[PDB]
RNA sequence: GAACUCGCUGUGAAGAUGCAGUGUACCCGCGGCAAGACGGAAAGACCCCGUGAACCUUUACUAUAGCUUGACACUGAACAU
């Protein structure tokens, strides 16, 4: 879905991008291993402040 | 069911101890033979009926477990076409 990147990711990422990703590549790789977070419109200001 | 519980011919729900005709027979036990009724091995074998029941078979009908097919979900990324 709408996850935002956080790292030195390959060629879809620029340290934070709103992309259209699938659910299976979202969880177990990008959810809790690091590097992403689901964009529930509360975290879009919270981690950009970080 | 009750009996004071004879044999013939005939009649009769059509094979009569009981009806009609006729014949015979003192009253009552006992031991036997099984011909009739009455039971037994019960014909719990033969047949029909019920818009009865039960199992069983199948290319009866309608379903279903199982097996099997595809879609979607669990389920992703890099390339090449």
């Amino acid at each position: 879905m709408q996850v935002i990147l956080l790292d030195k990711v390959a060629n879809l990422g620029s340290l934070g991008d709103q992309v259209n990703v699938k659910a299976g590549y979202a969880r177990n790789f990008l959810v809790p291993q690091g590097k992403a977070v689901p964009a529930t419109k509360k975290n879009i200001e919270f981690f950009e402040a970080r």
